[PDB]
């Protein structure tokens, strides 16, 4: 039985480690949005949101979780709070991540209406509720669902605790099942599997509209072949009208200017066709080539150049999300051992503070997934430190 300040001091250095860079790293995350108005919209405002939890996580809860792995003696209910603030945090997280996931959704889905309905407004008051409904889910403990009324008697007298106060230690007053069955499975995992289910709709929206633009793409040149090759003017006015109506359906100032010529040319060579006029049908739908070549395929390049843009920036939101859930889910996991088999041996301690280190560790990887994956995070966070 080695002294317990040589695994203590290992554990208590890893962890102040763990502090300084989850509170550098992030309040470089908002120093950085503050001052760039290219990084001020709605869905920053949510990782500004992860951003302040991730601070807090350096702050108070690894201080806080330092204090409980002492086990001294203190009153249990402010043992619960020091044990469960963490929850806070973490369920802060869940609904900072969930609502970016529904950010991008709605961008990609209805993006006519995403800035009428996404405001700056709006989402700060869902970030207030979602930090009220945090302190209430992870702090249940306090209000009645904890163990401080069945103490460790035993272990309090053997640590010389005063009267009403016990050992502090976290599975001693928090509860197991509140911990599986209400934290972990109802208050993190449903949001985790719902997040999941909104990127999975976000791709399969991207490669739909793509697959919409090359589609249209290609009718558009087909028909040209089409009527290139007709031998009657009836030939001619069916592949016109597909034009025409894809046309509509494709536009839905350069911009606008190229379709009105478009649909104008389709018009001009539909009224020939019409009037059975077969070579001077072709030679007006010749003129469609000019339009396609200096107007349809600089938005088609464009706006496939935006949805690429977008599944990037999901991509990069979505890792973000499974980072969470990757430092999050041994700690969890471990939850589930230790309650649901009562027959196998408790998990070693040293395994149980690499658990809660690692979900620590995720309060330092969210700025560097930032700087890797979005140049105008990366130049701002360049900007900040050259000039400081
Ligand atoms: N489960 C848990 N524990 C702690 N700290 C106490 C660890 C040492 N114990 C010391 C006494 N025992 C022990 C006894 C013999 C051998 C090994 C261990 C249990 C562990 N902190 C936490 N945090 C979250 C958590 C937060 C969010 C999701 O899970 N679970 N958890
Ligand atoms: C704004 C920030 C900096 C304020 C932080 C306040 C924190 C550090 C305070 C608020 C409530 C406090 C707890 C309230 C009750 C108890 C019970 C006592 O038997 C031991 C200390 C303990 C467990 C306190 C530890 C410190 C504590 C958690
Ligand atoms: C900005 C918002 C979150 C305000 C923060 C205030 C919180 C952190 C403070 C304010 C008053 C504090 C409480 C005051 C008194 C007690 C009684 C003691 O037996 C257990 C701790 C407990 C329950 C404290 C826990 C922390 C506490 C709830
Ligand atoms: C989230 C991804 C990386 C999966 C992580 C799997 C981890 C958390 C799993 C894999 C094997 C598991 C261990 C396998 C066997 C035992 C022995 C038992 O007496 C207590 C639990 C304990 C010690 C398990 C704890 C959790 C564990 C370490
Ligand atoms: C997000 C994905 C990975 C789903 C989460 C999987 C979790 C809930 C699964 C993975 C492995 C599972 C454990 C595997 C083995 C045992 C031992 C058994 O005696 C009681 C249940 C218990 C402890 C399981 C509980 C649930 C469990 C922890
Ligand atoms: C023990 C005491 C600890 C205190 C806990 C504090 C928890 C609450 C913290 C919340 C941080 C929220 C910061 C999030 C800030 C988001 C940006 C924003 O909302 O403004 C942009 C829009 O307004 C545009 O119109
Ligand atoms: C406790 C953790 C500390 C957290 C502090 C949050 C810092 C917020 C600073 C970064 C938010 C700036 C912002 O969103 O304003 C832009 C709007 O004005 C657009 O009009
Ligand atoms: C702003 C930051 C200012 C915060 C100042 C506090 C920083 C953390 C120090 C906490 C130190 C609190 C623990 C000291 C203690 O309990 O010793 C006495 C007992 O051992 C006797 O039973
Ligand atoms: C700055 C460093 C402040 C940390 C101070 C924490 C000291 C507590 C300790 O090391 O003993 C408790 C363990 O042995 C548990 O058994
Ligand atoms: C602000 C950051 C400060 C974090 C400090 C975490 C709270 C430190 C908790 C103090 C521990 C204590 O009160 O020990 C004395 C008891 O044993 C009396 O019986
Ligand atoms: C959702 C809205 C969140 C706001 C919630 C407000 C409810 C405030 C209730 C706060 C009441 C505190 C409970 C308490 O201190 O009693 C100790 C118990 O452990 C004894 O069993
Ligand atoms: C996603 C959510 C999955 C929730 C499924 C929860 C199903 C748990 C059922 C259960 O554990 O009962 C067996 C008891 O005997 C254990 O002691
Ligand atoms: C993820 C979605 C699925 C979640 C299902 C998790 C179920 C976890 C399985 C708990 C059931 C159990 O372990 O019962 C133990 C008793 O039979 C006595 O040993
Ligand atoms: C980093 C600074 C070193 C912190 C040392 C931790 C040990 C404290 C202790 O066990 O009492
Ligand atoms: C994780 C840590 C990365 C920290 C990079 C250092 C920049 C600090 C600048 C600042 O905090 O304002
Ligand atoms: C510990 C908590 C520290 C939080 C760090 C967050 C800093 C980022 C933004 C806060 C707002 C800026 C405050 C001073 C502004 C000065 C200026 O605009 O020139
Ligand atoms: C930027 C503000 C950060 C706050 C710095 C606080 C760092 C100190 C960390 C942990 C303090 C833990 C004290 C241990 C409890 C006493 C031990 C005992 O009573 O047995
Ligand atoms: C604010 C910066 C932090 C200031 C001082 C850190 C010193 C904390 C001392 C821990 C006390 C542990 C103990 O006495 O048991
Ligand atoms: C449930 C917890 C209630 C919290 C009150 C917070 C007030 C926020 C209202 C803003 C609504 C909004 O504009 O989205
Ligand atoms: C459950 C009662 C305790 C509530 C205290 C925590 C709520 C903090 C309020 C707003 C968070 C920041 C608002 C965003 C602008
Ligand atoms: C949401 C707010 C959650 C918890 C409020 C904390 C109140 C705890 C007071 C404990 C005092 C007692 O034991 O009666
Ligand atoms: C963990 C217990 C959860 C508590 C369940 C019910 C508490 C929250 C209820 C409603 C939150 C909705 C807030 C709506 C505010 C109105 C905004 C407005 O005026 O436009
Ligand atoms: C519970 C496990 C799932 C957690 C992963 C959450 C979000 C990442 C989504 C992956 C993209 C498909
Ligand atoms: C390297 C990171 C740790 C790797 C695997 C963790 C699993 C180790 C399990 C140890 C057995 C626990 C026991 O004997 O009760
Ligand atoms: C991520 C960083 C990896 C480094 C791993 C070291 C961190 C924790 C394992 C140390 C085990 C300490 C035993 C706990 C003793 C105690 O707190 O009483
Ligand atoms: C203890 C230190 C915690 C470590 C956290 C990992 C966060 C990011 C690590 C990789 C940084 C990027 C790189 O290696 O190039
Ligand atoms: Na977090």
């Amino acid at each position: 039985g080695a002294p317990p300040i040589m695994g203590s001091s290992v554990y208590i250095t890893v962890e102040l480690a763990i502090a300084v860079l989850a509170i550098l790293g992030n309040v470089l995350v908002c120093w950085a949005v503050w001052l760039n108005s290219n990084l001020q919209n709605v869905t920053n405002y949510f990782v500004v949101s992860l951003a302040a939890a991730d601070i807090l996580v350096g702050v108070l809860a690894i201080p806080f979780a330092i204090t409980i792995s002492t086990g001294f003696c203190a009153a249990c209910h402010g043992c619960l709070f020091i044990a469960c603030f963490v929850l806070v945090l973490a369920q802060s997280s869940i609904f900072s991540l969930l609502a970016i996931a529904i950010d991008r959704y709605i961008a990609i889905a209805i993006p006519l209406r995403y800035n009428g309905l996404v405001t700056g407004t709006r989402a700060a008051g869902i970030i207030a509720i979602c930090w009220v409904l945090s302190f209430a889910i992870g702090l249940t403990p306090m209000l009645g669902w904890n163990n401080c009324g069945q103490p460790k008697e035993g272990k309090a007298h053997s640590q010389g605790c005063g009267e009403g106060q016990v050992a502090c230690l976290f599975e001693d007053v928090v509860p197991m099942n509140y911990m599986v069955y209400f934290n972990f499975f109802a208050c993190v995992l449903v949001p985790l599997l719902l997040m999941l289910g909104v990127y999975l709709r976000i791709f399969a929206a991207a490669r739909r509209q793509l697959a919409d633009l090359e589609d249209n793409w290609e009718t558009l040149n087909d028909n040209l072949k089409v009527i290139e090759k007709a031998d009657n003017a009836a030939q001619v006015k069916d592949a016109l009208t597909k034009m025409r109506a894809a046309a509509l359906d494709a536009q839905k100032k350069d911009f606008r200017h190229g379709f009105d010529i478009l649909v104008g040319q389709i018009d001009d060579a539909l009224k020939l066709a019409n009037e059975g006029k077969v070579k001077e049908a072709q030679a007006a739908a010749e003129q469609l080539k000019t339009t396609r070549n200096a107007y349809i395929q600089k938005y088609l390049e464009r706006a496939r150049s935006t949805l690429q843009k977008e599944v990037h920036a999901a991509k990069s939101a979505a890792i973000i999300a499974g980072l969470f859930a990757l430092c999050w889910l041994p700690l969890h996991i471990i939850n589930c051992f230790t309650f649901f088999c009562p027959d196998c041996s408790h998990a070693p301690l040293w395994l149980m503070y690499l658990a809660i280190v690692l979900a620590h560790t995720n309060s330092v990887v969210n700025p560097f997934i930032y700087a890797y994956r979005i140049r105008e995070f990366r130049q701002t966070f360049r900007k900040i430190i050259r000039s400081h």
